[PDB]
């Protein structure tokens, strides 16, 4: 069920965060925003975890962005990856952060906490996104030099799509929130006054959430009260959600 890929590059941005790129099987096809399984063979068995695919689907390699968890079975080992090392990559990506599950609208909001920024690193490089939205807002919890350096590097990695540089410049806004401070910024209305945007309505706003279970719970409650409905394959809506990690 796994491709054995070869690690092409490895980057340590901070003492808790690393990214890597690796070879991409021809069968690995996906929509920007989706996740797949990534792991290593440990004691003769696959040890794997869900990871958002950071790279856009037109990039010829894959990229992933990882936390280093202290006694984390996978990340305590994955952090030691070297160029040329093998890594297991799940052959079937999936996920709910899928724009086709959002009714047409004018503003796209991406509300992320922690490593939940990861799927949005792929989506903000999807040219289709700017063809269907007036403005894109990415909220995040990155505060450290190395975290911001990563997002800055990502936004310019645009193979075959250099023209998107000007589009991203014009249409994409990054809003620092620093981890469940976003819910409060919504409830108080300060998110919207800060950015000079109208409060959420299903008329206008499409929202993607990727963060903790707690952040998802509290924030969707506010979206539902504004009249927004969760989208799904069989019924596009106003918002979609995915956990950044499992409690
Ligand atoms: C759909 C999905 C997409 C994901 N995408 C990513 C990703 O792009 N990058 C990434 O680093 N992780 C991601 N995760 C979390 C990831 O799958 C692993 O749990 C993470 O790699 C840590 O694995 P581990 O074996 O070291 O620790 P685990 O044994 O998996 O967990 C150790 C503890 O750390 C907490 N934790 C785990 N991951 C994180 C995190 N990223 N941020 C904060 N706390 C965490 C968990 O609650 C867990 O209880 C994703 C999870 C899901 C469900």
């Amino acid at each position: 069920k796994f491709d054995t890929a070869t690690v092409l590059s490895v980057h340590h941005w901070t003492d808790t965060l690393f990214s890597f790129t690796c070879t991409r099987d021809q069968a690995l096809r996906f929509n920007n925003g989706e996740f797949t399984m990534v792991g290593l063979e440990v004691d003769g068995k696959p040890l794997t975890r869900a990871y958002s695919i950071v790279s856009p689907n037109y990039e010829e390699h894959l990229e992933f962005f990882s936390i280093k968890v202290q006694n984390g079975p996978l990340t305590s080992r994955l952090q030691h990856l070297k160029v040329g090392d093998p890594v297991l990559i799940g052959k079937k990506p999936t996920g709910t952060l899928v724009a086709d599950n959002l009714l047409p609208g004018k503003t796209l909001w991406m509300l992320s906490t922690g490593t939940g920024l990861a799927p949005f690193m792929s989506i903000i490089r999807d040219p289709d996104i700017y063809e269907r939205f007036d403005k894109v807002v990415l909220t995040h919890t990155c505060r450290l030099k190395g975290e911001l350096a990563y997002m800055d590097y990502i936004k310019h990695d645009l193979p075959g799509h250099e023209y998107l540089g000007d589009v991203i410049r014009e249409k994409l806004v990054y809003y620092p929130t620093v981890e469940g401070r976003i819910t409060d910024l919504i409830a108080s209305g300060k998110l919207f006054t800060d950015l000079d945007m109208p409060p959420f309505s299903p008329e206008q706003d499409r929202v993607m959430l990727c963060g903790s279970t707690a952040m998802l719970k509290d924030t969707t409650e506010l979206l539902k009260k504004a009249g927004l409905v969760e989208g799904k394959n069989s019924a596009p809506g106003h918002y979609v959600i995915e956990r950044a990690f499992v409690d």
